[PDB]
């Protein structure tokens, strides 16, 4: 389990951000996050944490990808 990079392809795919800030995507509104995404598997990770969508990677507590969907 590691850390995933936005480089990575599967990233690119959802077009993930370390930060959501700078998101620049028609879906995005101002207030989601991981931290705040259903997929996001541990609520208490404020950091790094676990993505069902992204198998074997962490995210970041307050980045962002296409696939967020509210808690
Ligand atoms: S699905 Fe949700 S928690 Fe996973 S990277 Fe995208 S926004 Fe973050």
């Amino acid at each position: 389990m590691e850390r995933l990079s936005e480089d990575d392809p599967a990233a690119q795919a959802l077009e993930y951000r370390h930060d959501a800030s700078s998101v620049q995507h028609p879906a995005y509104e101002e207030g989601q996050t991981c931290l705040n995404c259903l997929l996001y598997t541990d609520a208490s990770a404020q950091d790094w944490g676990p993505c069902s969508v992204f198998p074997g990677k962490l995210v970041s507590a307050n980045g962002w990808c296409t696939a967020w969907v509210a808690r």
